[PDB]
């Protein structure tokens, strides 16, 4: 590792949370119902653009910035192992979105961490979007857990 990551480093680990997250939330539409599954997948589609987002970006952006240093300790988790829980058939929605909330705000952590690294005005501003996303899919799962939990 967490010191001397790349902002390259932190791109790629940034795609892969991305492409684990729509994977966990279509998955998670298996367990689920109504409005609530329409919601896991929505979260699913967003998370799938943002991932090409960032894999555009990891491809486009100069060497330069791609290639230096964040200073200090870059925090992340990478997604957790849930196969074994996507496995069961009895899953509450509290567990699953106590995950996902948890989740959530480590990714986030990460992707304000990588926009402080780029220099590039217009990389930032468009991964500021992302994360003003992430922040309403954050909003959301804790307004299910609120009233539906």
């Amino acid at each position: 590792h967490h010191h001397h990551m790349k902002v390259s480093d932190i791109l790629t680990v940034a795609i892969r949370l991305e492409e684990e997250g729509e994977r966990f939330y279509r998955e998670l539409s298996e367990h689920f119902n109504g409005e609530i599954k329409k919601t896991f997948l929505e979260l699913a589609d967003q998370e799938r653009i943002h991932a090409e987002i960032f894999r555009k970006m990891s491809d486009q952006e100069n060497w330069d910035e791609v290639d230096s240093y964040l200073a200090g300790y870059a925090f992340y988790e990478v997604f957790p192992d849930t196969s074994e829980i996507l496995r069961r058939k009895d899953l509450t929605l509290k567990e699953v979105l106590d995950i996902a909330i948890s989740v959530e705000k480590d990714s986030i952590i990460l992707y304000y961490e990588l926009k402080d690294g780029l220099v590039n005005s217009d990389a930032q501003k468009t991964v500021k979007k992302i994360i003003d996303q992430e922040k309403e899919h954050l909003r959301k799962l804790l307004e299910m857990k609120r009233e539906s939990t």
